[PDB]
C-alpha cells in the first residue's frame, strides 16, 4: 500500500480525473475500457464535482489506461468509484449479486459457496488499494517528466 500522504495525493488527482472522465471529455480512442464504461452510464446528468483541466485529464487517462488495461475488473471498479462516484458498498453489492460459486477450503474440507457481501466488500477495498499502488509511480513520473522537459 501507498503511504497515507501518497494515498491522499493520488486519491485527490483521481477524484478530479474521474469527474473529468464522467463529463465525457475523453476521446473514445484513448481507452476502449473507459469509452465502453462511459457508454454504460446515463446521459443528461448534471455535474456536481470539480474536475481537472483537459491536459491533466488526458495525461492521467493515458497513465491509468496504460496501468489498468491488464485487469478489466479492477479497471471497471476504479471507474465506478472515481468516474461514476459509486460507493464502495454499491460496487461490492453489484459484484455480490453477480458472483460465481467459489471453491473454499473451509475448516474440515472444501465446499462450493458464493462469496459473502463482507468478502466482496473487502475484495473491492483491496482492489482499489492495489490499483492506486500500481498507478502512483507512473503518474508521479508522468507529471515529473512533463515538467522536466516542458
Ligand atoms: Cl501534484
Ligand atoms: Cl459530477
Ligand atoms: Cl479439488
Ligand atoms: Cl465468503
Amino acid at each position: 500500500n501507498l503511504t497515507k500522504e501518497q494515498h491522499e495525493w493520488l486519491n485527490g488527482w483521481l477524484e478530479l480525473w474521474g469527474a473529468w472522465v464522467y463529463s465525457g471529455r475523453l476521446e473514445k480512442r484513448m481507452s476502449s475500457v473507459i469509452a465502453k464504461f462511459m457508454e454504460s452510464v446515463e446521459p443528461g446528468r448534471v455535474m456536481t464535482r470539480p474536475m481537472c483541466n483537459d491536459d491533466d485529464g488526458m495525461l492521467i487517462s493515458q497513465v491509468v489506461d496504460s496501468v489498468m488495461y491488464i485487469d478489466k475488473k479492477a479497471f471497471g471498479i476504479l471507474l465506478s468509484y472515481y468516474a461514476h462516484g459509486s460507493s464502495k458498498h454499491a460496487i461490492a453489492s453489484y459484484y455480490h449479486r453477480v458472483a460465481r460459486p467459489r471453491k473454499m477450503l473451509c475448516r474440515g474440507g472444501g465446499r462450493i459457496q458464493k462469496p459473502s457481501l463482507a468478502t466482496c466488500r473487502r475484495e473491492v477495498d483491496e482492489i482499489l488499494n492495489a490499483s492506486l499502488f500500481m498507478i502512483y509511480p507512473v503518474l508521479d513520473s508522468a507529471f515529473k517528466n512533463r515538467k522536466r522537459v516542458e
